[PDB]
């Protein structure tokens, strides 16, 4: 089955580009990466740097997760990412996004051994 550090980097991880995302990128993304398929994901981010980077925050500076759990990192550096929101017309299945491109840093929650990123929480 697909673990849950498999599972960040099908819904998060996208290090081929370095980050051209185009005003249809999450439309073609979050369907391609099977995250409308039950039902339209409202947020979801992708991360255009190495999976050695991603990887490496679960080691960088130890924040507060937005639920309050105590597992989640911040980088040190910005990286580049891609934020998909769902338009407010978007009718499910025909889930529509709209593509931000930003460099920020980002806030995951790591897990397990390896410790790996297991969620994405925020970019700041
Ligand atoms: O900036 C953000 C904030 C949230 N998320 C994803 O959306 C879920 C609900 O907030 C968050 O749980 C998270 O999905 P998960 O990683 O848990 O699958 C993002 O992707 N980026």
């Amino acid at each position: 089955k697909e673990t849950a550090a498999a599972k960040f980097e099908r819904q998060h991880m996208d290090s081929s580009t370095s980050a051209a995302s185009s005003s249809n990128y999450c439309n073609q993304m979050m369907k391609s990466r099977n995250l409308t398929k039950d039902r339209c994901k409202p947020v979801n981010t992708f991360v255009h740097e190495s999976l050695a980077d991603v990887q490496a925050v679960c080691s960088q500076k130890n924040v507060a997760c937005k639920n309050g759990q105590t597992n989640c990192y911040q980088s040190y550096s910005t990286m580049s990412i891609t934020d998909c929101r769902e338009t407010g017309s978007s009718k499910y299945p025909n889930c529509a996004y709209k593509t931000t491109q930003a460099n920020k840093h980002i806030i995951v929650a790591c897990e397990g051994n390896p410790y790996v990123p297991v969620h994405f929480d925020a970019s700041v």
